[PDB]
């Protein structure tokens, strides 16, 4: 006859919003947030409350509490809206994308976005496009590799992977090749990458304090943040202005990208398409690129795992060449290697929901209005949910059909508000890795675990030196 | 009966208020719209208060006819003091634009056979054609890599690198590798140097050296630093061809400047001066009406398709004989006449008249500067029916002096024929492979910065024809 | 009757006036002309007032022959204090140039078989040849696009990117893609780092650590920042090959450094140190006499055509077997000897003598620094008739040719530099005529190495 306890009975985080914000001002970031939160779960248990003074905040981990959170997902799930991002759009007179929307406005936008961005039918249309970029990546790498006497190229792949994600995402969204794969990076691509870096750095700085504090504590950080958005929006509008003009004179019969479908359907206003198209263009660069580099590293660290994946990719090489759409079903262990990477290195770190109805999490009453934050780092590294958590084991995802481990894999979220660019990111990662495995051996002397850094998204601190050795002629 | 010079409507402006506005705004970007409004208010003729020197402003072709008859064996122009100041300073000879009297005529008569003449045009036409061919080829390559089989972009950077490439090949017989590749540091710094020099020319153009030396001392340094980059690029070209020709005198045609150096009718210093005037002079002037033709064809698809049909039928004869492009493409030649009617890069035709004359029944004395305004002339509804209508056919239906964007007589633009060939051939190869399109259906705001240039470059879609 | 050390003519200038001009002018650009004048006015031998330490300046090959006879098992060099200072600071081992005694001999004998030896030269010769072939091929492409079938340019940037490419391929078996393409940020920053290091070497060289600490404190930072860039580029090179070889030991030849790492006769730290000396050392040194050969051939068309006829006849055998380039081209090898006679990159040969010796009938005691001046030596009218004449034939008609030094301590990159020069020149002569109106001698500038002040405008005219 176990009694449900009140919200206040919950272990409280030893910290405070004030020390945190002064420290964030001093250090100009919160690079150690994941290790601070991870330690607190190791000390306080699977559930703890954060003292935001007035607002209630619950920190959870464990699929257990994710299932219950999905149960309370209303027809309009809520998320703690990102004030500095909203501040920019309100300033320059822009509409908000799905991520920065809540309530009916979010649902209207999402339902018109899902069929052309997330849906399986859409994935079958852009899969061959993404495949062509992935094919061009390995073929350019092969060209560089064969010019060296040892038939291998040792390098920092990070710059190439970013220019791959920019190229593949541009082709999938707009049906336009930027010429960044296999060539020198452009001023446009480098300034965009840098603008995204500055935007996230300044997001972390203006994030954990009210506009009443950040207006005088960090006035320079606001200008810095808005200048970063000015560059992000310059690049993004250039994209949309090109496709909008092209489609105005000729409505193509064939598939020419995601955004072409949205503009042709005209279910959303030009302003709403512009807003959501901006979220997709900018959003697909830093997010897909970091777990891709981590998969390449983890495979260079685990040659045993790498060779299992290579054998799969080489056997299924023929069918995928004919129908690139087969890559989804034909490569289970490579799909599972991405699940393993997103467990160890979750680039999204948290799943947040301002809960709309009272609920019970870990025998504590969580009232309506509480912001429930699921910590994907602690959830993934938990030894009880994942045996030998530190082991890179893609096999742990194969025979879990009826293991009740449905909520073990949540790096893209859950329900209606789950990541829109989930399917596009997965396709970009699968296909790059498939074509790399077919032609090269990934190697490294850097066996040491990479220190992750929190800069809005969980990114590695250092990029390791990866050797790409040619297999065949 | 005959009205005095003073009886003329006078411009409401001031020789000082304009001088201070140029000081404050660092340019006179709206000069064309200011002059156009004044003709709409004061009539076809008005005088400008220069506070001593006489200045007349005209806009009629009957006055353009009166001005050519009073042109001497040595036509006179108001010499550009800041440009002359730089050449005096660094010890350079003056090119045909900055010369007057016998020195101009000696230089011009040795320049015309190799630069302007029809026989010269037949020699560099195949050279220019190769660059134009390489432009569309590179554009096609970029276009075909996109899913919609089209490339929407700001063409302005490409068109400038085309004019630099085509002009370099025509003058020096040297490919710079700017067409279909990434712009070089040399080309970008040259383009920028030209923009500054043009900007700083306007800033010192309307005030005497006596005022501009203490009012705008930084603008003089800025202007001379700009010329230092322009002359650095130009001399590099000259010292390459001069060394190449010193060891081997080629049998075949290897450019305009090669002919001038081989003939040796003009001193090395005179060739250097005029060669500088051709290299620098061909980059911006040709590029602006080319972009305007591309835009005007993207807003007039009806006109564009008429030109395309002409270019596609005459495609074969121009492929075997590029020199046939001149006679085989009349409508496309007339479309350029139409770009220059509405968008005159030269804006004005100036002459310091040598003898008294009577323009619009007003006495214009000798020594009076006569300034023809090409913007207003081309926008006169009586001379050009529906003047704000891109109708290249209006140059075919003809039943004289209506087309003067390059000037008239002996002093007419020395680059007229090379510029025409560069425009005519780029457009021919673009029409054969692409459809030019734009949602920007609004007239571009033109900017005066010594030459009439567009303020904004529109977004042009180049759709592959098949 | 042998005279004492003190009886020798003394250099007129004091060490302090020289030290103050190096402070003021931020270099010693006229050193070669100052030393040349002193040999002209004093004789073939003169001592330098170091205010205690003994220093002898020689210019005759008869004296080189003698300086060699005392060399000993471990020849001693006047160690370059600012270079050693950087290594000691960042915790690096010293390369064979900055080493002395047994440590130098241990390093040298493990380096000679894979860097200097004839068997090694036969292994990297085809590699270097491929880069030289790519250079002329790229130049031909640019040349043929011009109406006069010629390209007039400043070759200096291309020659430097050739030496960087060829040396990288020979040492690491890696193509950087610098030949026939646009220069990279890595290559430009490296070139600039080497320039700043050689300039700040001269600035800190002629004064001790004590004076340079307060006279030129900014110059030390400048010098160490330059080395930081040189070492960044060099470690990137070695980190790549070390990782590649760790997973696969290649059966075929994949460069000089691959052999050193596979043999593992030297410690990783010693390989790192010597590999740094080879990577950085092969850029400026080889590039300056190469540009000087191209210039001297553009002013001597008569000599150029003699070399062209040789290169065109021997074109077939060198195409099949590139390793034949060494023996098949005697006049072209002699043209390099001729360029290094007039324009010696490494102006001096220095030795701190371990035993007493006699030079020009003067007693030179043990401990004495003996500096051979290669500029005056190669400009002596008695050893070389009509010395100003660029005549490679003189080398065909006994210590006369010593631009790489002598004995055990002679230039390690001597045979790699020769191969890089010979082959580039062979492929240029085959396809182009080198021409110039600049018929005036280039003013040389001492910047640790003897480099030209100005790069002339050279026309490369296609033959067919
Ligand atoms: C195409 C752009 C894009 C890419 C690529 C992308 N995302 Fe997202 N993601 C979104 C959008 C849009 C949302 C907003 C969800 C909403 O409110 O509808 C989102 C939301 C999320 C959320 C929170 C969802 C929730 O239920 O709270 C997570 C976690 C997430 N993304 C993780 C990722 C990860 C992991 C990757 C790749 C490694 C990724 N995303 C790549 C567009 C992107
Ligand atoms: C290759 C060089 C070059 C090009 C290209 C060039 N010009 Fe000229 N232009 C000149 C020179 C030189 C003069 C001076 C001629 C003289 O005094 O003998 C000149 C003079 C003029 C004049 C004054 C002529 C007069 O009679 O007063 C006008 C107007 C003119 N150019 C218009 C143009 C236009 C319009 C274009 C292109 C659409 C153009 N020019 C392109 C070299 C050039
Ligand atoms: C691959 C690198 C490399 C290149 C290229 C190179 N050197 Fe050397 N050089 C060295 C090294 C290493 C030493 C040190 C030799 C020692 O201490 O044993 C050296 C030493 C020398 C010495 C002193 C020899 C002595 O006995 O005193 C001279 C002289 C010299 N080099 C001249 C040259 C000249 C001239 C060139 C170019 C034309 C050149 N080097 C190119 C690596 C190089
Ligand atoms: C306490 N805290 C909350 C968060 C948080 O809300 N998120 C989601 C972040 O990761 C993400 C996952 N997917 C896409 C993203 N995006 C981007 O990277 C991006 C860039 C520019 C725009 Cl205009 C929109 C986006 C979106 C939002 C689309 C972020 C992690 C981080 N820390
Ligand atoms: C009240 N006012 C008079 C003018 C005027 O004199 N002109 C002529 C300007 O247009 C032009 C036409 N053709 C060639 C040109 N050139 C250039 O663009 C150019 C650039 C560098 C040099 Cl070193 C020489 C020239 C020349 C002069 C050759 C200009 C318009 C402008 N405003
Ligand atoms: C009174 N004085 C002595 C000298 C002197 O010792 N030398 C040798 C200099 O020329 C040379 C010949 N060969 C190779 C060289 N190198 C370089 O250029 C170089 C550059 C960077 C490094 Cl990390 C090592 C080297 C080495 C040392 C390899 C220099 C001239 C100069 N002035």
């Amino acid at each position: 006859p176990r009694t449900v306890l009140p919200f206040e009975a919950m272990p409280q985080h030893p910290g405070n919003r004030w020390l945190r914000l002064l420290q964030i001002w001093r250090e100009q970031g919160y690079e150690h947030l994941h290790l601070e939160m991870h330690q607190t779960f190791q000390e306080l248990g699977p559930i703890f409350r954060y003292n935001l003074g007035g607002p209630r905040m619950v920190c959870v981990m464990l699929p257990e509490d994710v299932e219950k959170l999905q149960q309370v997902d209303s027809l309009h799930p809520c998320r703690m809206i990102l004030e500095p991002w909203v501040a920019y759009r309100q300033h320059r007179g822009h509409k908000c994308g799905v991520f920065l929307l809540n309530g009916p406005e979010w649902r209207f936008n999402r339902l018109r976005l899902n069929p052309d961005v997330l849906s399986p039918k859409a994935v079958q249309r852009f899969l061959p496009m993404v495949d062509a970029v992935a094919r061009d990546f390995s073929q350019a790498l092969k060209k560089k590799v064969l010019q060296n006497a040892r038939g291998s190229l040792t390098l920092d792949v990070q710059p190439s992977i970013f220019h791959y994600t920019i190229e593949a995402s541009n082709l999938a969204l707009f049906g336009e090749r930027l010429g960044l794969v296999g060539h020198s990076p452009s001023s446009a691509s480098l300034n965009f990458l840098h603008a995204l870096e500055v935007m996230f750095k300044s997001t972390v700085q203006l994030m954990f304090m009210p506009r009443s504090l950040s207006r005088w504590i960090s006035p320079k950080v606001w200008k810095e943040h808005f200048e970063a958005w000015d560059c992000i929006f310059q690049y993004g509008d250039n994209c949309i202005q090109k496709i909008y003009q092209e489609l105005a004179f000729n409505r193509p019969q064939h598939y020419t990208g995601i955004v072409a479908e949205l503009l042709l359907k005209a279910e959303l206003s030009l302003e709403a398409i512009k807003a959501n198209s901006m979220e997709l263009t900018a959003g697909s660069v830093d997010t897909t690129a970091f777990p891709l580099l981590m998969t390449l590293f983890e495979l260079a660290r685990n040659p045993d795992v790498q060779q299992i994946l290579r054998q799969e990719s080489l056997a299924a090489a023929a069918s995928i060449s004919e129908h690139p759409q087969k890559a989804t079903t034909e490569l289970p262990l490579l799909r599972a290697a991405l699940k393993e990477t997103l467990r160890l290195y979750p680039v999204g770190l948290f799943l947040e929901r301002v809960v709309s109805s009272d609920l019970v999490l870990q025998n504590y009453h969580i009232p309506a209005g509480t912001l429930v934050q699921v910590f994907l780092y602690s959830l993934g590294r938990n030894a009880a949910l994942f045996p030998r958590p530190e082991r890179y084991n893609p096999q742990r995802w194969l025979d879990i059909r009826g293991s009740g481990r449905n909520f073990h894999h949540v790096p893209f979220g859950f329900g209606m508000r789950q990541c829109l660019g989930r399917r596009l990111a997965e396709a970009e990662m699968l296909l790059l890795l498939h074509h790399v495995l077919k032609h090269f051996l990934v190697e490294t002397l850097t066996q040491e675990d990479i220190k992750m850094v929190y800069s809005f998204i969980l990114r590695p601190g250092t990029s390791p030196l990866l050797t790409f050795r040619a297999i065949n002629g």
